[PDB]
């Protein structure tokens, strides 16, 4: 088996991506099929909890990092090129010996920031291809970590809100 929710890399990543854009007013467009897809409806309470954690936690830790994950960004060069290359050399140093909680609400928060950077110069669409990348690494690496060890749910429960 495997619980009930239908947890998905991509579907995380989109859902955070998003409001990261949603704070500027970038319409991203993630969901190119605006073909109204209301396959189990959109009710899903169960990886809500988890949301809400994922997204605030994340933004929260990176707010206790003024001089970390930006800092770095300065060396990122802005161009049609070597984007991913330098993206897996980020992501690769955040998980070098193993990987944990704090450090995935890392590479997510980096993920982001660098998906936002495109649009800084004029490459709003490159979102698309970060949160892609971002769940091919975060499946190939903590989807593995997280799931061995409990699962999406096993950090909801460790970083549980205040009561609920």
């Amino acid at each position: 088996h495997a619980g009930r929710t239908g947890y998905d890399n991509r579907e995380i990543v989109m859902k955070y991506i998003h409001y990261k854009l949603s704070q500027r007013g970038y319409e991203w467009d993630a969901g190119d099929d605006v073909e109204e897809n209301r396959t189990e409806a959109p009710e899903g309470t169960e990886s809500e909890v988890v949301h809400l954690t994922l997204r605030q936690a994340g933004d929260d830790f990176s707010r206790r990092y003024r001089r970390d994950f930006a800092e770095m960004s300065s060396q990122l060069h802005l161009t049609p090129f070597t984007a991913r290359g330098r993206f897996a050399t980020v992501v690769e140093e955040l998980f070098r010996d193993g990987v944990n909680w704090g450090r995935i609400v890392a590479f997510f928060e980096f993920g982001g920031v660098m998906c936002v950077e495109s649009v800084n110069r004029e490459m709003s669409p490159l979102v698309d291809n970060i949160a892609l990348w971002m769940t091919e690494y975060l499946n190939r690496h903590l989807h593995t970590w997280i799931q061995d060890n409990g699962g999406w749910d096993a950090f909801v429960e460790l970083y549980g809100p205040s009561m609920r």
